[PDB]
């Protein structure tokens, strides 16, 4: 069948992978990929037979072939030489089933098309489907039916798959026990390997390939390769099996069932069986559907039933099927008060369908969306080579060779008939019920037969049942409105005379500081913008701590049901409190940034409370706070250790009494008090102008004096907490006892220094030293317990070195444990060779040297810089100067009085963390107990604060 | 003339003992018998005065007493009585009025007969020699030349001769140089043999009032005095005294006005009235002058400052002879009362109208006795020196049992003399005197001997009428009785409670409470010191503004509520603090729970008016404004307390953010202020641990039950912290002030802590370098007044600070400076062991001190508050600790801290500029990387 046809691919131009589609005459759909800028070729082959496709004798025969069609050729008998021969170069294959394709997919070195692909095509020639294998293989099916047992979605997707018609070919069955692929069929005198044989020839051999080349020498290249290679395809003729009616065949149309799962979760499953849209694509009425089920608008259904509390979550929308019919699924998670309301939630279903149906179709809501598919489509950022091919392999066999790419992610036109039809569709006659709750123990009969889920038709009576059918108006639900906003105009805009490769300071006020540079790598039209809100009240309280968490939360709560659609439109943002004021970041497209950053600076700007929204959230936290008192014990030293190392820190006791006298009239009184008198700082990165930057500046910065007349902040009212000095050569620790757990922790703290060059590099390069020898000597040689930890301990501009160890051990015993590793760093130091400090310090080196891969990287470490006030923009080529520089008479130096326990610099520090109810040690000197860390912290000197670059 | 009858007088906390006796040649003897005293002391008044002067030569009398200094026939030398006084610490003073001369003078232990015998022979012999006369009639000259600019004198003068001029009480006192023996002798008259006649008859006769102040005995003193200044032999000279009053309707409904020598601005109402000396009783001048100065609801006074005319005013009785007496009015002026001045001697008849309404009262009189009794009764003590002569004057007047219970008791009620000065007290009556610098050239009526300027001014009949026929009610409505008069007066003796230290008898987290009763002085009164802590200080610069007026508003409130306590002899004290709220409550044990307690509730309970706190608003706004203009030494101590703490809001962020202040924003914030804080609390008197307990707990209860204090975690009770130094660098900047031409500095030395070590460093050295300071710097160098150094206490941190203002080159008053620095360097070893050791015993008991008072010890107990130390006898310790110190010991001091090459060279300085190391330029950044000092531990 050595035929080819193809052409220049539409290939979405971010993409430069170079394209042509082909369909060989033994029914072959070939897709011929030349990317001459990838490292790893690749290709990939999926054929229209399915887990649905398999003999009624044997079950789950599709997947045993995915796994055996692997072994064995006639050039090389052995198991894995195929697999070795790709493990020769770089290809890591693997191999999937579903209900109408059997799929498998792999990749290459470099260039190595002749080679892989000869032991890939000897396949077609020579399959053996040894006795051993199969033997071995069907055991290891049996167990991927085993370990499907307790597996939730596959077990709920096999009682899909059973709970239709019983006799309808969608009943049969797809993963394969032991019995049923190997068992039951020799001794019923079926050959098993004769089946083989038999559904790799006729059914396999025949038609229906789907495959795909990722290669990078050529277009031409690699398709005469493939033609002339893959012509040993022979055609038979196989039918494709599909289906020509649903199978809730009248029994499982409104109906109800009751399903016990493994997890303690609580859902509702609805299935509506619904005719045919692969046709359909064009315009895609049922992912329109499911854009409309789960949308988060003015009188939107989740609005509602968020607005009565019954409803955690849901989704809903098109659930794709078999050829002939398609399915419709919704998944909601329910309340304790939903659980009673179940029956009414379903009304409000009808009240949506009403709402759907008293609006008929819609053409903005559609073409909008079909322009934001159309454009983000079309901004697709990147795919991987390997899972690209299996994807369009996947999607091959149903699309001619120009239709491969905007396959279903792009729409042609518009069709109010469809979305009538589906409309029409969407009844009380329609209704399937599968209830998936765990509460369900001892009244579920009806076991399912392989996995073993129990499920009861135990109806409720007809009353509630025509209740639904009847029942069909709407009531509060409305029109969700659009948030377009210019898609179009993403084109990058070049670099300015001032040509820095850091934000620079462009405006500087008493009232702001702007920190901007535009994007120079990643040539996106997105942007990034990180800001400051510094503030005196955060950290004066427990009780201003809880005003400000709660407005932030309320606050962002509010305008979330707007920002759904914006964060829909790929503009998405944060709130979050700090002890200096709040985080606000958003990061998105330059699509709406000035107007909904308007929109977000207004909002915030004046913003009102609801009562019972304050309460809920009241309570809420309020239950909250105490949650710390039954926490992870390494969970309560990283606790202790951020409270110990900050300036003042309320504990959850305080937080939680401090809600006591939070009253509406005393935060919302509090809240233009909290926001009189401000300074903002911000950070802002990407698809914008430096001009355009400073007209947002002066929005936003217009905005809050217009709002809540925002004055500008004193440097002497802008400050930053210290940390706290040590006797320079007293080790002091106090004791924590955790209540639940029976596990001890404990963590050391060093203070070495400010972040100097020097610093920097003795801390990196001896934590990673004592990275991978403690993790061998301690937890993989010692076996202390599970958490094990090394590494830095970063505050206010100082560095030090913590460790993070859980287990069941005496602390002081541990600590021995400890000393004893640093005897042996003490002695590894003298133990290391110029080759071990080389490649160590190289280890380190390209630890730190790396390019970011997003903007937003790179703007959360020039924000990391810029919440420290740091701006030490070339740190990383200084640092890495002073890295190179090291010898070993320096980690000496830096061991004598730094890391020594004689050491007369020493600044050690540790913790103890309890239970429940709790080979060399060297002297140690005496600890103290610290029992007031008030009373401790009264009468200790302080470090300074850095001075920023 | 041994002829005597007394016996001791009834008075109880004073010793000296009393017996009064008139001798038969007419000699009224007062002994006063103090075995206690170092310096017995001795004093003679004569009541003949410069009104019994011959009409034509002036001051005669004035001329015999200054004469009867010089002479005895025992010792004719000049200062020879002097010189015994001069031997014997001896201070003896004599001055001239109308009516007394007066004697008083002391004696270093025993000296009685040397004073006798160069004092007796005056009334035997009074010498008047060349040398004495020729001399001292340039003392005359000078005594004139020194009184003639005395405004005291010259108004007073003026008050002798703006009334009658033909009665002698227009006649002239002291007497220069030109009417003593220049009028006298072209009138031919010999003064000496007008002085022989005037101590013949007329000094030797009566009216002298002898009385001394001995420790020898009962009868020592009385041969002493009997036996020998029997002397005195009577010739029954009378009494030069006034029979009518001498103001005498020729000055009456007449306005005078009159040129100062002082800038000064005020204004005089007279009254002559009759004489009230036979009714001490009821004392109705004095009387009126308790109704004068009330300042109560419904008192004139009170609506007078709501009127914003009349600062204050002052009224009552004012003697003058035996047979007439006065009635002075002496106001403050302003501007606007000048144009006002109808309506404000409107609004004082308008309260002669509401006493002639009100009529007579018995309650003010039993209270004010009552007060008599209570101040009488416990009255301290007195100088001894000066109350002799004093009551010497009182020997006059009253008999030798009236002369010491002089007053200070009140008999018999008397309405009909209250209506009797009420009908003085009458439009008709009036004097009036305007004193103003600005009617020079404007007042043609001079006055005669000393020359200022006034006017008769007759007042037109529009305002005479206003004034006579305008006698009317009002508002005004005479306060009532007070609730708190105190009758606790039992001291209650030291129980089980021995130490001699407060002690912490009780302890919260809501509050704490520090108790000792008074072992020392054994008083009725109590004495109360409160700490109330708010973090809501640093809140804004706004809100400690808010803080700041609020408590000067708050207390100014309930100040017109106060007068009471002022009245009742109830001292307080409510003050903000950069921590928190200082209260003070002092006075007796009786009244002082439940009075305080209505202070809680009422400042806990409070409300706002709008134009008190937009006046207080902006007159501290002024305040601020004007903190730009004050002393430049001051303004570089302000940079000291501003530079040497962990943060401080600025003056000009103060003065800028009250552009803010409205009153609901306060009054909203005010029970936040009052929802957490912190109480403290010490006590101390006469008074137990249990009712302090229950007192105490009352008045925190009484807190949480009106505004629901909640306590503050120890955690934010945090203290500011004092900045981190390199410890051996100087460094230095520079302010230039706007007003004044002279220049500050401050050169600042922190050690340590107080320590027991450090605490005798600090004060040790800077003591010894504080006298050659005195030798070298301000009496050599002369840079300006305004040289002082020493220790700067400050967050319970030593520190050592300078201060110098005058305009010099501020680098080379450093090198001065270091000059010093060099001086005192190379003076260390340059000292003997004696200016050592005398040093540090002039420290130690410059140190040790007993207590005065209560205040002294609550002062101190306070300063141990303040550091939360209680550590109370560190003053022992470091004692016992100062004479341990060595020479070698301050040369280590010296080198080690204080040296230039010395690593604990804390060295900083300030620069305050005249009105036109490294630099600071941004104090912000500068203290923005900086580590910080540890705090104290308490012991």
């Amino acid at each position: 069948a050595i035929k080819r046809i193809g052409n220049h691919i539409t290939k979405s131009p971010e993409d430069k992978r170079e394209y042509r589609g082909l369909e060989l005459a033994n029914g072959i759909k070939v897709l011929l990929i030349s990317d001459p800028t990838t490292d790893k070729s690749s290709a990939a082959l999926d054929v229209h037979i399915g887990s649905l496709s398999d003999p009624p004798n044997i079950a789950g025969l599709s997947h045993f072939l995915e796994h055996m069609l692997f072994l064995g050729t006639k050039k090389y008998p052995k198991e894995n030489e195929y697999s070795q021969f790709l493990s020769e170069h770089a290809g890591s294959s693997n191999a999937f089933t579903s209900g109408e394709h059997t799929n498998y997919y792999f990749d290459v070195s470099h260039e190595h098309l002749e080679g892989a692909l000869d032991r890939f095509a000897q396949f077609f020639l020579s399959p053996l489907f040894d006795e051993s294998a199969k033997d071995r293989e069907v055991n290891a099916v049996d167990s991927e039916h085993e370990k499907n047992v307790m597996n939730d979605a596959w077990r709920l997707f096999q009682l899909e798959k059973a709970t239709g018609n019983p006799k309808h070919p969608f009943s049969k069955f797809g993963t394969g026990n032991k019995y049923t692929l190997e068992t039951r069929p020799n001794q019923e005198g079926i050959d098993v390997r004769q089946e083989l044989l038999k559904f790799h020839s006729a059914y396999y051999s025949s038609n229906l390939m789907a495959v795909v080349v990722l290669g990078r020498e050529s277009l031409d290249d690699l398709t005469n390769l493939v033609v002339k290679l893959f012509s040993e395809v022979e055609n038979k003729n196989v039918p494709l099996p599909e289906f020509p009616e649903h199978p809730f065949q009248e029994e499982h149309l409104k109906q109800l069932y009751k399903i016990v799962p493994i997890k303690d979760i609580r859902n509702l499953y609805v299935t509506f069986p619904i005719p045919d849209l692969q046709k359909y694509y064009k315009s895609n009425p049922g992912h329109y559907l499911g854009h409309l089920i789960g949308h988060e608008g003015p009188g939107s259904l989740l609005s509602e039933l968020k607005s009565k509390g019954w409803v955690n979550t849901l989704v809903g929308g098109q659930k794709e099927g078999a050829r002939g019919f398609m399915f419709f699924i919704i998944n909601v998670d329910l309340t304790e008060e939903g659980l009673l309301h179940v029956e009414d939630i379903i009304l409000h279903m009808f009240q949506y369908i009403q709402k759907l149906r008293a609006e008929g179709p819609q053409e903005w809501v559609f073409q909008e969306l079909k322009d934001l598919n159309a454009v983000a489509f079309r901004f697709k950022d990147k795919e991987r080579p390997r899972g690209y091919t299996s994807k369009i392999a996947g999607i091959l066999h149903y699309y001619p060779l120009e239709e491969v790419l905007t396959a279903e992610y792009l729409l042609e036109e518009f069709r109010p008939d469809l979305i009538e039809m589906v409309l029409d569709k969407l009844r009380p006659e329609n209704v399937r019920v599968a209830i998936v709750s765990k509460s369900f123990e001892g009244k579920t009969d009806r076991t399912e037969e392989w996995y073993g889920t129990q499920y009861k038709q135990e109806a409720i009576p007809d009353e509630v049942i025509k209740k639904w059918q009847n029942a069909d108006l709407n009531g509060k639900f409305k029109l969700p409105t659009k948030n377009e906003f210019i898609p179009t105009n993403f084109e990058i805009l070049p670099l300015e005379k001032e040509a820095t490769p850091y934000p620079a300071l462009i405006k500087d006020t008493a009232m702001s500081k702007l920190w901007f540079k535009q994007d120079d790598k990643f040539f996106l039209p997105k942007a990034n913008l990180n800001f400051e809100f510094f503030s005196p009240f955060a950290y004066v309280d427990p009780l201003h701590s809880n005003m400000a968490y709660l407005y932030l939360e309320l606050l962002k709560d509010s305008l979330n049901e707007y920002a759904y659609a914006a964060e829909l439109a790929g503009l998405s943002y944060d709130l979050q409190n700090t002890i200096y004021g709040m985080y606000l970041s958003v990061k998105g497209y330059n699509d709406k940034q000035p107007i909904l950053l308007k929109k977000i600076i207004e909002k915030m700007a004046t913003f009102e409370i609801d009562e019972k929204r304050f309460e809920i959230i009241k309570e809420a936290y309020m239950r909250s706070l105490n949650n710390f008192r039954a926490e992870q014990p390494h969970q309560h030293a990283m606790y202790y250790l951020r409270l110990l190392m900050t300036e003042v820190a309320w504990t959850k006791d305080e937080l939680k009494e401090a809600l006591d006298d939070v009253t509406l009239p005393r935060l919302k009184a509090f809240i233009p008090q909290l926001l009189s008198r401000l300074h903002i700082e911000a950070l802002l990165h990407g698809n914008i102008t430096k001009q355009a930057a400073l007209g947002i500046m002066q929005m936003v910065e217009d905005t809050l004096i217009e709002h809540a007349h925002t004055k500008p902040l004193l440097p002497s009212q802008l400050v930053r907490y210290r940390e706290v000095q040590l006797p320079d050569r007293g080790w002091f620790v106090y004791q924590q006892r955790n209540e639940v757990h029976n596990n001890s922790g404990i963590e050391i703290y060093y203070q070495t220094d400010m972040q100097s060059t020097s610093e920097n590099m003795f801390l990196e390069l001896f934590a990673q030293i004592i990275s991978e020898p403690a993790f061998n000597t301690l937890r993989t040689k010692e076996q202390l317990g599970y958490i094990v930890f090394s590494g830095p301990r970063r505050a206010n501009g100082i560095q030090g070195l913590r460790f993070i160890i859980q287990s069941e051990k005496p602390p002081h015993y541990l600590e021995s444990r400890v000393e004893a590793f640093l005897i042996t760093m003490e002695k590894s130091i003298e133990d290391m060779t110029e080759e071990a400090f080389q490649k160590h310090i190289q280890a380190l080196a390209i630890r730190r040297l790396d390019k970011p891969k997003k903007l937003s990287a790179e703007s959360a470490k020039y924000w990391g810089e810029i919440i420290s006030q740091q701006y030490n923009f070339d740190r990383d080529n200084t640092e890495v100067a002073y890295l190179k520089t090291l010898t070993k008479e320096d980690i000496i130096k830096f061991y004598k009085e730094m890391l020594a326990v004689d050491a007369p610099r020493r600044h050690k520090v540790s913790v103890h963390v309890l239970a429940r109810e709790m080979s060399q040690a060297p002297a140690l000197p005496q600890p103290e107990v610290i029992q007031n860390m008030t009373e401790f912290k009264r009468g200790l000197p302080l470090f300074p604060l850095v001075k920023p670059h």
